[PDB]
């Protein structure tokens, strides 16, 4: 675990990330894709070995000793604002075991279902608080990456309001 386990936003590429484990913002069929996922596809290729997982889940894939857990959020183009909930936390649950499985004292994450499966929404609250439900039981550190200079501002807010 980390001494004083904290939460920190990051307004940069999540493949340079400074952390002990990086969480894939995946699809279902373990494909390069788009966005944090194709930077990811990038980095570390070798995890992308039967990292296929479906919806509402994560699936760790170790790039030499680097795991990726590769979490798959809804797409809200295809699911319902209610199904679509329900699956998004439940990728996050489903990372917060991972990373507690991994015995990492820090994780680099993305927030799920903010991008092109945002089905063009502002969804960083509700993904934010999600990943807060998961994670707050966790002893990592959890440092958030984000590539938007008022996003940044947003979730540190967020952070902060909670200290
Ligand atoms: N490569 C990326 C892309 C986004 Br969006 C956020 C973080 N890293
Ligand atoms: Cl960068
Ligand atoms: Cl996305
Ligand atoms: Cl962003």
């Amino acid at each position: 675990g980390a001494m004083a386990p904290s939460y920190r936003v990051k307004r940069m590429d999540i493949a340079k990330n400074d952390e002990e484990c990086v969480v894939n913002a995946a699809n279902p069929r373990g494909l390069p894709g788009d966005g944090v996922c194709k930077a990811v596809y990038k980095k570390w290729p070798e995890s992308f070995k039967n990292s296929a997982t479906p919806v509402g889940t994560a699936k760790t894939v170790m790039c030499g000793t680097y795991p990726v857990i590769h979490a798959v959020g809804p797409n809200f183009s295809n699911y319902t604002e209610s199904e679509g909930d329900r699956e998004l936390a439940a990728a996050y649950r489903e990372v917060a075991k991972e990373v507690t499985r991994l015995g990492v004292n820090s994780v680099a994450i993305p927030l799920l279902s903010t991008g092109v499966y945002s089905g063009g929404k502002d969804r960083l609250t509700q993904s934010l608080n999600h990943l807060f439900t998961a994670m707050d039981s966790t002893d990592a550190d959890v440092v958030i990456y984000c590539r938007d200079k008022e996003w940044e501002k947003k979730i540190s807010e967020a952070i902060q309001m909670r200290t």
